[PDB]
DNA sequence: CCGACAGCGCATCAGC
DNA sequence: GCTGATGCGC
DNA sequence: GTCGG
């Protein structure tokens, strides 16, 4: 938040290029820049001083410029006046619907929450469930919360199979004291790199939970990764919680480390660490950290026994994750 | 200038 | 039904 | 939109 003004300025921008220009790479722009410059220890004082950081280059400069001296940008204040922008940005908020379904309402006078209700029969499952607990899904959850979650989780997939392992990552795992979801990621004996011993293994945690009614609707579900929604039990008389998306992704076993750094997160963190490795000859997955030939073709897998260990193979000093949240 | 921009699971569609 | 592309999400 | 080469 020190230079909060121009980090909300840079992802309000990423989202237009995102969500209305359908320009993926102009998104990642801004949204680089923004993590970037939300790091600065330092109190920006013109674009000049921020183009010295990477990421940010001449355009950006100019609209941090005309931030600092007027106190806002009108390529945001004219975005903001546009009807179909305004919308299409909205309909994207509710999870299920992109850039494109979105822009695909709004062609049919369909932009506002009140007509989605009205007009839920044109929606897909997905879009279904979100627009159901949009309200819910825009809240954060607090780490108390949170908390509380892993235990009936770690708890119920332990009643299931001891040998499941259940860690909850996401920004819940970097320190966060809010997250916007809970993460969590699987592994068992039986589902390794080499063979799944046993079928049903997402399934019956799914399952499990659904049966105590935590897990309350389900967005998506494959033999490995599981979206959802989920809520906690309150108390007689208690107010109900509010309902919270929940992603479940089971992982091969042996590849936990390589696992666990992903879902660790954050997106741009990742992003970085991949592009970086790539630029060291390497190549980072969920699942591995392969070499890359001299024709670039993906090796076979480095061995790995710690989060450590991949940092090392891209020589880069080990970040904790409360340090990972870029 | 110019190609790269991280990598992949699930739902859904088109074409067969 | 499949494969492969696309949309959307992690 | 920004970057390395
Ligand atoms: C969205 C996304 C996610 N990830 C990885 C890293 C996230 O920590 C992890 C969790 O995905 P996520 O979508 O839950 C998240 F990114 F929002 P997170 O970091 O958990 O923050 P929060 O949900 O707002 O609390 O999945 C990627 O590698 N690429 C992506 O584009
Ligand atoms: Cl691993
Ligand atoms: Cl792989
Ligand atoms: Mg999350
Ligand atoms: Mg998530
Ligand atoms: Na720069
Ligand atoms: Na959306």
């Amino acid at each position: 938040t020190l230079n909060g003004g121009i980090t909300d300025m840079l992802t309000e921008l990423a989202n237009f290029e995102k969500n209305v220009s359908q320009a993926i790479h102009k998104y990642n722009a801004y949204r680089k820049a923004a993590s970037v410059i939300a790091k600065y220890p330092h109190k920006i004082k013109s674009g000049a001083e921020a183009k010295k950081l990477p990421g940010v280059g001449t355009k950006i400069a100019e609209k941090i410029d005309e931030f600092l001296a007027t106190g806002k940008l009108r390529k945001l204040e004219k975005i903001r006046q546009d009807d179909t922008s305004s919308s299409i940005n909205f309909l994207t908020r509710v999870s299920g619907i992109g850039p494109s379904a979105a822009r695909k309402f709004v062609d049919e006078g369909i932009k506002t929450l009140e007509d989605l209700r009205k007009n839920e029969d044109k929606l897909n499952h997905h879009q279904r469930i979100g627009l159901k607990y949009f309200g819910d899904f825009e809240k954060r959850i607090p780490r108390e919360e949170m908390l509380q979650m892993q235990d009936i989780v770690l708890n119920e997939v332990k009643k299931v199979d001891s040998e499941y392992i259940a860690t909850v990552c996401g920004s819940f795992r970097r320190g966060a004291e809010s997250s916007g979801d809970m993460d969590v990621l699987l592994t068992h004996p039986s589902f390794t790199s080499e063979s799944t011993k046993q079928p049903k293994l997402l399934h019956q945690v799914v399952e499990q939970l659904q049966k105590v009614h935590f897990i309350t609707d389900t967005l998506s579900k494959g033999e490995t990764k599981f979206m959802g929604v989920c809520q906690l039990p309150s108390k007689n008389d208690e107010k109900e919680y509010p309902h919270r998306r929940i992603d479940i992704r089971l992982i091969p076993k042996d590849q936990y480390y390589c696992g666990v750094l992903y879902f660790t997160g954050s997106d741009i963190f990742n992003k970085n660490m991949r592009a970086h490795a790539l630029e060291k000859g390497f190549t980072i997955n969920e699942y591995t950290i392969r070499p890359l030939g001299v024709t670039g073709v993906a090796g076979e897998p480095l061995p790995v026994d710690s989060e450590k260990d991949i940092f090392d193979y891209i020589q880069w000093k080990y970040r904790e994750p409360k340090d990972r949240s870029e």
